[PDB]
């Protein structure tokens, strides 16, 4: 089922934005959210696409493994972690978009299409450049929607190999305690309004798993750690983690 929690609103509001968050426990299968209709609306997927992306790369044999390298291509960017050599893992991490953009050119239009399909990503469109659509393209994917792709990711039942997910469940790893374990991917989206950041992901426990899913408007940058920031209060909120 699904149950609205307003009160969940108020980490929003403290900090002067608006968003939602959307959990799904995996054990009761139940989820919960602040806004159910927000939940529902569909946003670029931005760097989130890098999950789905990673996966078809990988299981095509653009990518060979982790530890294949991708050289920096010489030209000056303006994030300064993007202009050296990078791996799926450390291209995950600072969110490479030019690695990225090399891997869907080698991809291809037909097969994104078909593993999108295949995945039943959002609208599962790709209109747009076939290096750059889930930028400023046709493909829109709600959180509600994020949080299914996630669950098949989690549980391997995506149509792509299991060594093609779990290392993409590898890279995705963002921090890990002796309390949890967070896989996650953030996304960050500025070519068509509004402009919004994400996170996306789980939290792994001893005994459950905590499937999130959360945007937020972000009219600049300095506002990006929210994401985490406001996800983690509600985590902290329900008790799943300290
Ligand atoms: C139109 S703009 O000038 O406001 N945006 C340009 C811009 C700003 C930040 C990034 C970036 C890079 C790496 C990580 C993250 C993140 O969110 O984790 C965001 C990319 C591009
Ligand atoms: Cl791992």
């Amino acid at each position: 089922e699904w149950q609205e929690n307003k009160s969940w609103n108020a980490h929003f509001t403290e900090h002067k934005s608006q968003g939602v968050v959307v959990l799904w426990n995996e054990n009761k299968q139940q989820g919960f959210t602040n806004n159910l209709k927000r939940a529902n609306q569909a946003f670029l997927p931005a760097s989130t696409f890098k999950i789905p992306n990673s996966l078809i790369a990988l299981d095509l044999g653009v990518v060979k493994d982790e530890h294949q390298v991708f050289k920096w291509d010489g030209q000056t960017r303006d994030i300064a972690t993007w202009n050296r050599d990078h791996n799926l893992i450390t291209a995950m991490k600072y969110s490479v978009v030019p690695v990225y953009q090399e891997f869907a050119r080698q991809i291809g239009e037909a097969r994104m299409s078909k593993m999108l399909h295949a995945f039943d990503y959002g609208n599962e469109d790709i209109s747009g450049n076939v290096d750059s659509f889930w930028l400023d393209g046709g493909i829109r994917i709600s959180a509600t929607e994020q949080i299914s792709f996630l669950r098949k990711l989690y549980h391997n039942k995506l149509h792509v190999s299991e060594r093609s997910q779990r290392i993409v469940k590898q890279a995705m790893l963002t921090e890990a305690n002796g309390d949890y374990i967070i896989r996650a991917k953030t996304g960050y989206s500025t070519r068509i309004e509004p402009k919004i950041g994400w996170w996306v992901g789980w939290v792994e426990l001893d005994d459950n798993v905590w499937f999130f899913a959360m945007n937020m408007d972000m009219p600049t940058s300095d506002g990006l750690g929210l994401r985490q920031a406001i996800t983690k209060e509600v985590l902290k909120q329900e008790k799943i983690i300290p």
